[PDB]
């Protein structure tokens, strides 16, 4: 009957979570996953109100094994030889620290039509030379819906860097959805958006395997994910128990 | 004749590059060069739409030799003795890791009258004490035109730190030119400027010599530069083949 | 050659040799080792076998 | 009934495996186990058609801990003092890297009357001096049947080296059974036996404990083994489900 209040309250608690995230008071989140040939995965996450983004250098995206050896002198030289052909004195043809692939994920509270990416070359130029570079591409059309139980739990853009020449810097940006006519950056609120830039929380970690990532990062935090096998992860909350 | 279309197209392709960079859709770029007594040069670059800047600490500007020895314990102590006189237990009078000079370069798409610099002391105070600090100086009048073939390819501010007391933190900022009455930060576009802050690409590297810098960083990327001999580098594109 | 013999060895350099002992244990039997990596970059990605033209091709065995 | 084809096929699949190994087209295999005082066990395996064997030096049989310390300078000296009394400058009386025992196992496809062993001294002489050495002993009579469920799954020769003077080099050899009058080394096939010498696959590994050896080497591969407690391992396949 309609007297199962435990049932109605459970459904409301989940729907409230869904809706709160999607309100102007809620989070928008982005994750960048960089996949390495040893199967390890670097994740960078940022969580903010209003809008959110991540910007990393070529060097920053290279695998770093905390507390271990890294060929760090040789990898300085690898950098020189990537910035300019034959510019370095590396003792290797291909650095295994270079990411083989990237996945960008946004929370479902993003507006997909606001997503922008600047995928530069290794010296941080978006399009060959600065003089002819538009500083971003609007890539929302390429984002796939991560779904669980019928519900969009996330958005994914996945791309491989399988060639020797795929040596990149990377920035991505998205704006929180706002179906209202209230501009969160209008004069009345613009200082709050400036504050949100200070308030944004960042997270960065390297996991040994995608299994660890799924088990101990994605799942415990009710985050969305799309794995290499095209399998979706996340939690459906809209009108659900 | 006017039937040399290869010639007209070449001139247009170069002029389009020049103009696109100078449009509101284009890049504005800044570079900070820190010169060390061993002849090595650190470059920090940032490239963004609308406005761009760089902010570094005293420590961040000190020479770091990737994959090599750095007297890192002694250089912690050097820092303590620079933050407060006789505050540290360094085994040296002058750290050779301190920059001897700084050069700031902006792309030609900057508006020079928007340039601002906060050159602080080693504890990041612009003017002796916070209570009396204006947080920036407008230094555009001091910028020299970097010219090639008659064309302004860049703007340079060069200053030496030849004294023991020249121990600095440093931030610089400039806005993309905009001769229109359209305010790129008006309510209609202000969220795009917020996104541009996320989208900005950064680059940082240390070159062994100014020769390497010129040969493998400046030249290949068609960047402007002014060398220690007062020689200009860059590429003139406006109405040129 | 053995499995181990075909793995990349960088003469006069570091090789994660302790970790790569463990990689071996985890390859000989699933979950047999305590390697700190999912995939060892020392494993060959491909093999090519070449014979001189003086071989009889119908005698080749692998 | 005789209409249980799953049952008949299961019995045939196992019997076929048993018989194929025992055919002239099948493998013959040998394993040498060297037991160390720290409980670790080195295994050397070789698998070939026709005939198979293993030959190791005194030094090769000494415990080596991959990726760890080994007293390698001191153990060079241990070698000198074992090759000739008082020939070395070792800082120890007895090297714990010396094997305490050896076990030789052959697959059940060996002909036991073909087994030969050359157990030399530490300078690789079978019998005191070369001039009086027969280069092998035929030791098949000493091999015990490793049995499981009534079936010979292997043959074992086990011997201790419990004395300070038991410092050995070791080679062992066996020929695949052949109850036919077809000589696999006749002129018609002798080049195939030469090729089998190239084709033989070798395996070598050190396990921390006999428990690891049993659990992760013997058992998963359906190999025969006899443990220190005289317990048999292996899989009976002849006419069995």
């Amino acid at each position: 009957s309609n007297r199962d209040f435990a049932g109605r309250e459970q459904r409301l608690f989940n729907s409230e979570q869904y809706n709160y995230n999607n309100s102007l008071n809620g989070e928008v989140s982005v994750w960048v996953y960089a996949y390495y040939s040893d199967g390890s995965v670097l994740v960078i996450n940022k969580n903010s109100q209003y809008k959110v983004g991540i910007s990393e250098t070529f060097k920053a995206l290279k695998e770093y094994r905390e507390g271990q050896h890294n060929d760090s002198y040789d990898e300085y030289e690898v950098n020189q030889s990537i910035y300019y052909p034959n510019g370095g004195d590396a003792r290797k043809f291909h650095s295994n620290a270079k990411p083989r692939a990237i996945q960008i994920i946004f929370s479902p509270s993003v507006n997909v039509r606001t997503i922008k990416m600047a995928k530069g070359n290794a010296v941080s130029v978006p399009d060959e030379y600065l003089q002819r570079s538009h500083p971003w591409e609007a890539t929302g059309i390429k984002y796939r819906k991560i779904k669980r139980d019928g519900e969009i739990v996330g958005y994914s853009h996945y791309f491989e860097l399988p060639h020797e020449y795929n040596s990149i810097s990377l920035a991505v940006s998205g704006v929180h959805k706002n179906p209202s006519s209230y501009n969160v950056g209008c004069c009345h609120n613009v200082m709050d958006v400036f504050q949100s830039c200070d308030l944004a929380l960042r997270f960065c970690n390297r996991y040994w395997a995608e299994l660890e990532l799924v088990n101990h990062y994605i799942s415990p935090n009710a985050y969305p994910y799309l794995d290499i096998n095209n399998h979706s992860y996340g939690v459906a909350l809209s009108n659900r128990q």
